[PDB]
């Protein structure tokens, strides 16, 4: 019945664009509403709120971004996996494994500055090397990621794969590091499977630069799946729970890796604080914590030992929830966050238009347009059914 996951994603994803559609035009009417007449402002999901009204246009600025980035994730059929975490975590350890392949340094000390970016040969031509884009070519690091092409030498150094170590420190230099590499069967290999197209970006590490933590935070919303790295020995920490509290805003469902769980003492009191954790910051990851929280200790440092085909159950049972979440269930895997996110968003200004109409009469007539017209869109939103 793989073709019933195609038409459910398919009408699915025609239905998200709609609602990214109208929730826009809502966005706009907003806007001006506070332009003319600044509005008057429990918990808002989303909008984070003279001095009212210029923030206010400082949010709806975001959230137009922010839907336009899921309107861009919608449309596109590829999905995009972010391994990010706190520094030192195993965030790249984490990217050998899943490549099964000492492709991306990994070292005690504190390595990966720039975002790399790991895909499959054939969209550059079946060439195997690293492009590195430069910050300079664009006033901002995503306007340069933006801007970039393979057809336009102007835009990327090329070095070769092996030239990784020397390039991912250098965050002062370059913008990101497009690695094209090749591939094991192809029921095996996660990159190239013949149905969905995936791209790892192994991440910076939180906790470690203002700059570099703001860098992490943006390029969240251009990515489809999270794979949060957590060190065992901290558990959660604030750089942490700052970042996956802003991510919930859209991504209900998240994956968790521990690693170095081996080197726990107390293994069991370990793990029970963790999950107390992910219960509070990803309720609904908890609930299905069997398939979305793993303790992977696989790493290169410690006794290519990503090739050894020893037996790792831990390691096999995270890549197959991953395989079944991006391949399987592509409704929950790409479109969830737009729903979840579109759901959350409606419901603030459900609550604005609330306390604005019966307590001038344009602003009365306007909001209660406006709070009829998105209560009805939201009960749209959540007829949309991704549990398919
Ligand atoms: N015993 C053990 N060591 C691990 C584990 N994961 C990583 N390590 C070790 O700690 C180091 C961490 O590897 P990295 O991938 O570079 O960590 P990171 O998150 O990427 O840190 P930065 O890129 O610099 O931000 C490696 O040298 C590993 O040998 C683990 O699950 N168990
Ligand atoms: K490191
Ligand atoms: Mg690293």
């Amino acid at each position: 019945s793989s073709q019933l996951s195609q038409w459910n994603y398919n009408n699915n994803r025609v239905l998200l664009k709609r609602s990214i559609l109208k929730t826009q035009a809502f966005m706009d009417q907003l806007q001006e509403e506070n332009n003319i007449r600044p509005i008057f402002i429990e918990k808002l999901h989303v909008l984070q709120l003279k001095a009212l009204s210029k923030l206010f246009h400082s949010q709806i600025v975001s959230v137009t971004n922010h839907l336009n980035a899921l309107k861009k994730r919608v449309d596109d059929v590829s999905s995009k996996v972010f391994i990010t975490g706190d520094v030192n975590t195993g965030k790249s350890a984490l990217c050998n494994s899943l490549l099964k392949q000492r492709l991306l340094p990994e070292d005690q000390l504190p390595c990966t500055n720039v975002f790399s970016e790991i895909l499959e040969a054939r969209e550059n031509d079946g060439i195997e090397e690293v492009h590195a884009i430069p910050l300079n070519i664009a006033p901002t690091l995503k306007e340069a990621i933006d801007m970039y092409s393979i057809q336009n030498p102007k835009t990327y150094e090329i070095h070769t794969l092996k030239e990784l170590p020397d390039l991912v420190p250098q965050n002062g230099k370059y913008a990101l590091l497009k690695i094209y590499i090749k591939d094991r069967p192809a029921s095996t290999s996660l990159l190239r499977n013949g149905t969905v197209d995936i791209s790892l970006i192994d991440s910076p590490g939180l906790n470690m630069d203002s700059l570099q933590t703001a860098e992490v935070m943006s390029r969240q919303e251009e990515i489809d799946l999270v794979i949060f790295v957590v060190n065992a020995e901290n558990q959660l920490t604030l750089s942490a729970k700052e970042f996956i509290s802003l991510a919930s805003r859209e991504k209900k469902l998240m994956f968790f890796v521990v690693k170095k769980f081996d080197k726990i003492r107390d293994k069991q009191r370990c793990k029970e604080l963790i999950l107390k954790q992910i219960r509070d910051l990803s309720p609904e990851t908890y609930k299905r914590a069997a398939d979305f929280v793993h303790f992977v200790s696989k790493n290169g440092d410690e006794l290519d030992p990503y090739s050894s085909s020893d037996p790792d159950p831990d390691f096999d049972s995270l890549e197959d929830s991953l395989r079944n979440f991006v391949l399987k269930k592509r409704s929950l895997s790409k479109l969830l966050p737009a729903k979840t996110y579109l759901s959350k968003l409606l419901s603030d200004i459900i609550m604005i238009s609330k306390s604005n109409m019966k307590m001038n009469l344009l602003s009365i007539k306007f909001f209660q347009s406006l709070y009829e017209g998105t209560v009805a869109q939201k009960l749209m939103v959540e007829e949309i059914n991704l549990d398919i």
